């Protein structure tokens, strides 16, 4: 069945929490993840990463009712972070940031879906 308006709003709330999240230094960790470089700019990315995704795309998929559940949303966010861990050097800031955004997501999903 179609997504209730509340579900769509929870999804945007979760993702806005992730995007707007700032660490204890005030850096918005999501910045580099918003939009992938194009296939022309970084063909190496697409050679490696089978299922590219960025936060622009996730926002698109919320808007267009493509996630059937908050579990589907989570899967796409875990994919984004997995792709970042796959492409970027272990221990780089981008790798480390992706780990944190996993947690931020799981925290936000709980807070938003359980009311709290
Ligand atoms: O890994 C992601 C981004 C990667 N990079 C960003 C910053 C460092 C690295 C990079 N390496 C070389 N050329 C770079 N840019 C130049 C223009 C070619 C980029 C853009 C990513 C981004 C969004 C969602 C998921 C992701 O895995
Ligand atoms: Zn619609
Ligand atoms: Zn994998």
């Amino acid at each position: 069945s179609p997504n209730p308006p509340k579900l769509t709003k929870q999804m945007n709330a979760i993702i806005d929490t992730v995007i707007n999240y700032k660490d204890s230094s005030g850096r918005q960790l999501s910045e580099v993840f918003i939009q992938l470089p194009s296939r022309k700019e970084l063909p190496e990315y697409y050679e490696l990463i089978r299922k590219p995704v960025d936060f622009k795309k996730i926002k698109e998929r919320i808007r267009n009712h493509k996630y059937r559940s908050l579990g589907d949303l989570e899967k796409d966010v875990m994919l984004l972070c997995h792709n970042a861990q796959t492409f970027n050097l272990e221990g780089s800031q981008i790798y480390e940031d992706s780990i944190v955004l996993q947690s931020v997501f799981k925290s936000a999903r709980q807070k938003i879906a359980k009311e709290e």
